């Protein structure tokens, strides 16, 4: 069953995060033969290999087809650059002749299917052509002179006599490809680029050609404790502490399936938390220069968890056009780095310079990307799509989660100098567990709107004509989906439903007397003014006044006692909202744009939906602590801001050709003469825009007294109105994905 199947990868997922530490990845044939090079000298005066386990991985790991890398996952640069070091590392050993044959077979097939419009692995140019020309001095037989392969080492001898014509060498974005640049490195300037642990750029094959030409004792250490941790072999970087942990949680999170990891999450985090710096982090601890794609990651996920770090992180990769690179040391860009920095971006706060940086180069970046490099049909394609046309304040939570599951590869290989996996981060128990898990919660998302249809039909609702589908559209926007907040989302829809109802009353049907009439009978809460107003208002009245009877009933149950007193605030001053709208609409008068976001952003609804939803959720919610949580706390406004004026400039352009005059445009053109609709568009927008951002900043800001969960729900209530009234696919479609299809397990 499901829920057997998802305990148990609950648990091996937590073993796995128990488990964690200096980093899973798979042995590198490129390395551990460059490695397997190394030379020592015996107390009779005769070469040795220094690492003979070394070698020995390398004579007991070539594939079937000759060559040496990743079997199930074939890639022509990869092959060529683990084949021709290993058939190196045995010849200058003289030993597996049988092996050293095979290679060249396939190293000379292989050759000839290079050509200049396949895509290079990075520094490929330069790192491959210095494997050749040590096999050509080995008198390998190869086919040097072809024509792309006499071009490559064309390449590389340029390259070299730029390093050699430096005033200072090797500059620091050649350190990626140090063992392509042998014989033109000063061996003096190039040790300022090593590692606390003795390392280049985490490289052991760099490390190796260091150690090679040196003798240098860290180098030696770093090597021989990775080769004891590695059993006789060693990975193509390490360590990757940091990176693991902060992707493992990214992985986990994106896949909607936190919640169940949250002591684990937090223990990972804190490790990272120790490790974090102002000049960001590379991979792992003890990595010398540090990298946009782990520190992007590090900013945001930490961030996303609670803890304080500043966007300032990300300057150490931006350069003086505003442009972002990945690492000082190399000159490739990653599109994952830069995917990240977006992503990173999506959490700015207020006036944060560095994110606007970031988002502003990483935006066109990926555009561009989607648009010319990225194959349509992939999963890196539709990832990539969804971060771009989706982004954080527009993501509704399920939505995410199951765009997700769609594209995270669960046997993915990573691309530096040659292949690697990481088997933590590409993870079919982390894929299998999210599917399960979606489909498990949609069946209480299923059973939660079979129970509001039945209210639909019960309360009434059916019976004045309330559009039955309707209600699965509010259940949606709710957005906090977990299984713990069934009664809150169930609360939530039904006064939502109300909302709807109410609103469409106000407008088609009801006289201000009318609205005055039923908003009094709301001040009173009673029934004392039904008779004041036609059949159809007293119905809705009857029904809303049944459902805040039942509602209050559950407020008591879980908040400890009544909170009438709190309750009945929001509702009454929303309906008053209501009336000084029509006041005003009736007076043909236009409020100065201040004067109208007062009435407008209480009137746009955020008050009565949130109130008594928050109340159930199961947190403790003080007298005190009303105001601190609900209205009029920063947080509680800010939202409101984003819903109305978010809302203006979707819908003010039908509503004035309804007679509608006051909305967010026209309020402040009227208030800035000169300013054009487009002005205040923009204007409004740039409003919005950081109106979520201190949102944000609010929802992450540490309190006493706030509780968290209640936060939350408010917090998130933004991101509907983002989704469906933003300035491809619909809201049947979002229905469809969410609720009603499960996922093929
Ligand atoms: C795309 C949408 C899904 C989510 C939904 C809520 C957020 C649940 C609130 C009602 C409007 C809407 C925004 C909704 C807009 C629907 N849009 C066609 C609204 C266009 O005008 P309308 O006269 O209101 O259409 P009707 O509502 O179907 O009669
Ligand atoms: C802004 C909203 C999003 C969230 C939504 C739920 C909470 C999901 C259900 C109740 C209605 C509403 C509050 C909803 C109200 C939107 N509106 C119908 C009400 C207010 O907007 P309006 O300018 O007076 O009319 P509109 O332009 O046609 O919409
Ligand atoms: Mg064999
Ligand atoms: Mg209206
Ligand atoms: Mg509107």
């Amino acid at each position: 069953t499901y829920q057997e199947r998802a305990d148990e990868l609950v648990v091996k997922i937590k073993d796995m995060f128990n488990a964690l530490g200096d980093g899973d990845i798979s042995p590198s044939a490129y390395d551990t033969a460059w490695v397997a090079r190394l030379a020592t000298i015996s107390s009779d005066g005769s070469e040795k290999p220094r690492f003979p386990q070394a070698l020995n991985w390398v004579f007991n790991n070539q594939l079937q087809d000759g060559s040496w890398g990743i079997e199930s996952h074939f890639s022509l640069c990869d092959r060529l650059l683990n084949t021709t070091n290993s058939v190196i590392a045995l010849s200058v050993w003289k030993t597996g002749h049988s092996q050293v044959q095979q290679g060249a077979e396939f190293i000379a097939e292989n050759l000839r299917l290079l050509n200049e419009e396949d895509e290079l692995s990075p520094d490929f140019q330069i790192i491959f052509p210095a494997l050749l020309q040590k096999a050509k001095a080995l008198g390998i037989n190869l086919p040097y002179d072809l024509p792309f392969i006499k071009y490559l080492s064309t390449t590389r001898e340029a390259r070299l006599t730029d390093v050699s014509a430096a005033a200072d060498n090797i500059p620091a974005n050649m350190l990626n490809a140090l063992e392509g640049l042998e014989e033109v490195i000063d061996w003096n300037k190039i040790m300022r680029f090593q590692s606390k642990d003795g390392s280049f750029l985490s490289s052991p094959a760099s490390t190796a050609c260091v150690l090679m030409n040196t003798g240098d004792e860290k180098c030696f250490t770093f090597l021989n404790n990775l080769l004891d941790k590695f059993g006789g072999c060693v990975p193509c970087m390490y360590s990757i502490d940091l990176l693991e942990r902060l992707s493992l949680v990214d992985n986990i999170e994106h896949l909607g399936i936190g919640r169940h990891f949250k002591q684990e999450i937090k223990g990972a985090l804190d490790y990272v938390y120790r490790h974090w710096s102002e000049r960001g982090i590379g991979w792992g601890r003890d990595s010398l220069v540090p990298d946009l794609n782990t520190t992007a990651l590090g900013l945001r996920t930490l961030r996303m968890h609670g803890y304080n770090v500043s966007s300032d992180v990300l300057n150490n990769f931006k350069d003086e056009n505003g442009r972002f690179f990945s690492s000082a040391g190399q000159t490739h860009v990653e599109l994952r780095s830069v995917v990240n920095l977006f992503r990173a971006s999506d959490l700015a706060f207020p006036d944060e310079r560095a994110m606007d940086d970031a988002r502003k180069f990483a935006e066109p970046y990926l555009r561009e990307a989607l648009a010319t490099k990225i194959s349509t049909n992939t999963k890196l394609f539709k990832e990539i799509e969804y971060v771009v046309e989706y982004p954080w304040h527009m993501s509704i939570p399920r939505l995410e989660a199951r765009s997700y599951i769609d594209s995270y590869d669960d046997n993915y290989v990573w691309q530096r100098k040659t292949l690697y996996r990481m088997p933590s981060l590409s993870n079919s128990k982390c894929l299998e567990l999210a599917k399960l898990d979606f489909n498990i919660v949609q069946s209480l998302h299923q059973e939660e709107l079979k129970l509001l249809t039945r209210w639909w039909k019960e309360s009434g609702m059916a019976d004045i004509n309330f559009t039955r589908h309707r209600v699965a559209e509010v259940y949606f926007s709710s957005a906090t989906f977990e299984p713990e907040y069934s009664a809150t989302r169930i609360a939530f829809t039904k006064i939502g439903c109300l909302q709807v109802l109410f609103d469409d009353m106000a407008d088609i049907f009801a006289t201000l007397d009318e609205l005055k009439s039923f908003t009094e009978g709301v001040k009173r809460w009673d029934t004392s003014l039904l008779h004041e107003i036609p059949e159809c208002m007293q119905t809705c009245f009857k029904v809303w006044f049944k459902l805040m009877e039942e509602v209050n009933n559950d407020v008591v149950k879980v908040q400890g006692r009544d909170m009438l007193a709190h309750i009945r605030k929001p509702w009454e001053l929303y309906f008053n909202c209501y009336v000084q709208e029509r006041e005003w609409l009736e007076a043909g008068y236009i409020p100065t744009f201040e004067e109208y976001l007062k009435t407008y952003a209480i009137s746009v609804g955020l008050g009565p939906c949130t109130l008594q939803p928050i109340l159930l959720m199961g947190e403790l919610v003080k007298d005190d602590v009303v105001e601190k949580v609900h209205y009029p706390s920063n947080m509680f406004e800010l939202v409101s801001l984003s819903w109305r004026l978010t809302n203006d400039t979707k819908t003010y352009q039908a509503e004035k050709a309804r007679g509608q005059q006051a909305s967010g445009i026209a309020c402040y053109m009227k208030d800035n003469p000169g300013a054009t609709e487009e002005d205040a568009i923009k204007h409004i927008c740039r409003v919005v825009d950081r109106a979520l951002k201190e949102a944000s900043f609010e929802y992450f800001k540490p309190s006493n007294d706030i509780p968290m969960g209640c936060k939350s729900f408010i917090f998130n209530l933004r991101l509907c109105v983002q989704i469906f009234y933003k300035f491809n696919e619909e809201i049947k479609d979002y229905i469809r994905k969410v609720y009603i299809d499960p996922i093929q397990v």
